[PDB]
């Protein structure tokens, strides 16, 4: 699936500045943690892309961000 890398912890995505080819979030986002298999800054926020469905993405059930 698709969606914004979620910081486990804080319930929070991830900020970058550099809009497009991020060589930032697609690094991220391949992460073996992440499994996604494709990455870049979107509204200024990491956008991932192949996660597989364990992987959790923005926004959190039981923890906000908002």
């Amino acid at each position: 699936k698709e969606g914004y890398l979620v910081n486990k912890s804080t319930g929070c995505k991830y900020g970058c500045l550099k809009l497009g080819e991020n060589e930032g979030c697609d690094k991220e986002c391949k992460a073996k943690n992440q499994g996604g298999s494709y990455g870049y800054c979107y509204a200024f926020a990491c956008w991932c892309e192949g996660l597989p469905e364990s992987t959790p993405t923005y926004p959190l059930p039981n923890k906000s961000c908002s």
